[PDB]
């Protein structure tokens, strides 16, 4: 039973690389991150940064989150990202996931102590 925490890292973390350098990145990482068991997440976004520099934003700039609580944080800094999204022709089992590499500002939510992302609001 997964803490919001871990749940975080599992959807949004992927350290591993500096960027998405195919078209078949999120078809891949959806599954292997077991974002496509039971259903087809719509809409996902990887963060290619290490997991220090990511729990670091929740001492960045505090904003609203998109549901109007307080506790979301925007990174000072542009950080690469994959959004990952789910394709017209996609339908579950066989999910599909359109892969777009950008490098934006990331918003997250924080919580707990330590004080650490549990959800990824947006990126700008
Ligand atoms: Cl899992
Ligand atoms: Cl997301
Ligand atoms: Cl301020
Ligand atoms: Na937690």
């Amino acid at each position: 039973k997964e803490t919001a925490a871990a749940k975080f890292e599992r959807q949004h973390m992927d350290s591993s690389t500096s960027a998405a350098s195919s078209s078949n990145y999120c078809n891949q990482m959806m599954k292997s991150r077991n974002l496509t068991k039971d259903r087809c997440k719509p809409v996902n976004t990887f963060v290619h940064e290490s997991l220090a520099d990511v729990q670091a934003v929740c001492s960045q700039k505090n904003v609203a989150c998109k549901n109007g609580q307080t506790n979301c944080y925007q990174s000072y800094s542009t950080m690469s990202i994959t959004d990952c999204r789910e394709t017209g022709s996609s339908k579950y089992p066989n999910c599909a996931y359109k892969t777009t590499q950008a490098n934006k500002h990331i918003i997250v939510a924080c919580e707990g102590n330590p004080y650490v992302p549990v959800h990824f609001d947006a990126s700008v």
